[PDB]
């Protein structure tokens, strides 16, 4: 997730490491105000103050600061002290959010002119990033340069020639120090620029969080504040330092520490469902967080999740007690026995605080070994005295929200794969490998889809699987030249390289024509290089499903990696043979339980698709809505959108050109994030809106209007499949 940091961090960032042939005014000449400020050390280590005026601003990210007359202005040190009494520890409200003035950022008064201001923007887009200057914009492609004589002919048109070569030369470094610490959003303005040089009178910016171990020795102990309204938790850093040492995601924000309705919810995507739920049942107020856990962690990083929650919910008392909701799709991979295990242990842990507070929880999950995980769960309730109600599979996902809240308890390739797919995965997944291999058999393929492996820190040898009940071996080789040519059958490689070494694994892949079809399946690889992937991706024709997805399926014919799960929801499901229904989501848990919806209301999944979580992926809806489109075997697609982005309304507009014509159903996820006082950021990296166009309720508006089939929540999407389907069926558009 790209996340705003401060203007002093900021302008510390841009002092230090901007490489620029231009004078830079007033370097290392701010001070930060705290309510604990010692101010004799200030005075002595920012003596500055004390010889020029200045101006005062709360670093708050709280943007607007003229308008709303939160910046004293040209004062002396005394009045700036007195700006301040009436100001420092007293609340404040910026549109709908509320919070305490408490740091500010003095800085010297710079007189200028008002034609000395500038202002310039550098923010990231798919195909590359934006510079504006005023209004004048330039686009700056993935993997190309910024010449300074490429500013001066298109930015600076308008400028006086004098001040044309500063300029340039200031942004030209602006733009490399942008990149080279991998901002995605970046603003001056003012930028002031006299006689005397350049200024930076202001700055907001947003970095790309995961790129913290490309750019960890510049950036140093880099600060993300929270958005203005909310404050900042201990256990948020402590389950974000979980977070860096596990390649399964464990996020957790804080929206309101003494609300009644706690979440421990799995998946990024079943998260926002379980909020928007919530939600839509008017207990926005009493939410006292957003989470989620994916990738299967292990159970001991879930007991560690889960402890931070149930200590959280323990810290006051509410006359209603408190409820627990412990829900999730139908995981694809995440061990659902090993997992709640650890939330167990760690109830057992907490009974005593747990029964002190009344709570009540309740539990909703499938995937692999959930019998076990949802019996151990009602284990712990019975020997503990915790209420504790248990719902499976057969339940709908949300089913238990509205159980805990109603009362208070008292153009690419159109076809990607077929029965023949052959596939190299990268990486030692023998697990991953096997459960294609029994969804292989079952499909009654006649070959096992995995012709060969890849991992460049063993040597070559062969691995020994199952296909059925007889044994097999699938070679592994150390280099992926070898795998190459020695299996031009192949057209798909899954990628299971871990985030640091996916980028150049891809890469290297897209050196050989004979793979059509990539599926990198990190989560965490900074934006910059999935656009660079992108780039060589599209140069190539090259499709690619991902990143930050478990993939996605066609049943009868072949599954990515982990997609689907144990055999026994291969069955449950009908995964096992195609059906007439396509479908592309972002999330990849919530496929599965498309899957399982899709299987109870139609003939069954043709082909699903699961696009990933981040801000860019490989593949976008349209490109999958379009090849369902093309696929005469497809005759109705599901669309499980998201908050974030503008890709929802490319589906509008196919359907206005005449380009799209099979009947759509879609839903966008993340309704309840306008239901907030202050913006908060999902478990996927891209879930994040800017613009009001951008919101779920915006997007679900605007497809139902261009005849695109909206239900009214996410609880209805099943009952508008089914009846999408039966209309199918009665126009003899579907014969089973
Ligand atoms: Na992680």
């Amino acid at each position: 997730s790209a996340k705003a940091i401060s203007e002093q961090t900021g302008k510390e960032l841009l002092y230090k490491f901007i490489s620029t042939t231009s004078a830079i005014q007033n370097r290392f000449k701010y001070a930060r105000v705290t309510p604990d400020t010692d101010w004799a050390r200030l005075l002595q280590d920012h003596p500055w103050l004390l010889s020029q005026n200045l101006v005062v601003k709360p670093d708050q990210l709280i943007k607007r600061r003229g308008k709303l007359g939160l910046v004293g202005v040209n004062l002396t040190l005394d009045g700036v002290k007195s700006w301040l009494k009436p100001r420092l520890g007293q609340e404040a409200t910026v549109g709908k959010a509320t919070g305490f003035l408490k740091n500010f950022l003095i800085e010297p008064f710079v007189p200028h002119s008002q034609a000395e201001e500038f202002y310039v923007c550098i923010y990231a887009t798919r195909e590359g990033d934006y510079v504006l200057f005023h209004a004048q914009k330039l686009l700056v492609g993935v993997d190309e340069k910024l010449n300074p004589e490429d500013i001066k002919k298109h930015l600076l048109v308008h400028a006086p020639e004098d001040k044309k070569e500063i300029l340039a030369s200031f942004i030209s470094g602006l733009f490399n120090f942008y990149e080279d610490l991998y901002f995605t959003y970046l603003e001056i303005n003012p930028l002031v620029v006299t006689k005397d040089g350049v200024y930076v009178l202001d700055l907001a910016a947003k970095v790309d969080a995961t790129a913290d171990y490309i750019c960890k020795v510049k950036w140093g102990d880099i600060e993300f504040p929270p958005p203005f309204g909310r404050e900042a938790y201990p256990e948020e850093a402590y389950i974000a330092d979980l977070d860096a040492k596990s390649g399964a995601s464990l996020k957790l924000t804080l929206l309101n520490p003494k609300g009644r309705i706690w979440t421990m919810v799995a998946g990024g995507g079943a998260s926002v469902v379980y909020s928007d739920t919530i939600g839509d049942l008017g207990g926005v107020n009493e939410l006292a967080n957003y989470g989620e856990y994916s990738g299967a962690p292990s159970e001991q990083q879930t007991y560690d999740y889960a402890k931070t929650i149930l200590s959280l919910m323990t810290r006051e008392k509410h006359p209603d007690g408190k409820i627990l909701i412990i829900g999730g799709s139908i995981a694809n991979f995440t061990n659902v026995a090993a997992t709640f295990k650890g939330i167990v242990r760690a109830i057992r842990d907490y009974q005593g605080p747990l029964k002190e507070h009344e709570v009540t929880i309740f539990v909703r999950r499938g995937g692999p070994n959930y019998q076990e995980g949802l019996r151990v769960m009602g284990e712990v309730g019975k020997t503990t005295g915790i209420p504790i109600h248990v719902f499976g599979t057969e339940t709908h996902m949300t089913a238990i929200v509205g159980m805990a809240l109603g009362h208070r308890p008292i153009g690419k390739s159109t076809t990607l794969f077929s029965r023949h797919t052959k596939a190299i995965v990268w990486g030692m997944q023998t697990r991953a490998v096997q459960g294609m291999l029994d969804f292989d058999y079952v499909c009654s393929r006649d070959e096992p889809s995995v012709a060969a492996m890849v991992y460049p820190f063993t040597g070559d040898h062969k691995q020994k699987f199952y296909w059925g009940h007889k044994e097999i071996l699938i070679p592994v080789f150390k280099n992926m030249a070898d795998a190459m040519r020695k299996h031009p059958e192949v057209d798909v490689l899954i990628n299971f390289a871990s985030l640091r070494s996916a980028y150049d694994s891809t890469m290297e892949t897209m050196n050989y024509a004979q793979i059509r079809t990539i599926a990198i399946i990190a989560e965490g690889i900074p934006e910059a290089l999935t656009r660079k992937l992108i780039k060589k991706a599209d140069q190539k024709g090259v499709t690619i499903i991902g990143p930050a997805t478990v993939g996605g399926i066609k049943p009868g014919c072949f599954k990515i990696g982990n997609t689907g799960g144990m055999l026994d929801n291969i069955l449950a499901s009908k995964l096992y043979r195609p059906g007439s229904v396509a479908y592309v989501s972002r999330s990849g848990g919530m496929s599965n339980e498309l899957n399982n919806i899709i299987s109870r209301t139609t003939d069954g999944v043709y082909e699903g698709v699961a696009i990933g979580g981040d801000r860019y992926p490989g593949s976008t809806f349209m490109d999958h809505v379009l090849r369902y489109q093309d696929t005469p075997g497809v005759k109705m697609i599901v669309v499980l959108g998201e908050i974030g982005g503008t890709e929802e309304y490319k589906i509008c507009r196919g359907i206005k050109e005449g380009r799209l014509t099979k009947p759509i159903v879609c839903w966008c996820i993340g309704t309840c994030a306008t239901m907030f006082s202050s913006e908060v950021q999902f478990g996927h990296a891209g879930a994040c809106a800017n613009q009001a166009s951008e919101t779920a309720v915006a997007k679900n508006q605007a497809l139902k209007e261009a005849g695109v089939f909206v239900p009214r929540s996410f609880d209805e999407l099943g009952e508008i499949i089914q009846s999408v389907y039966e209309d199918l069926v009665a126009n003899g558009v579907i014969v089973p």
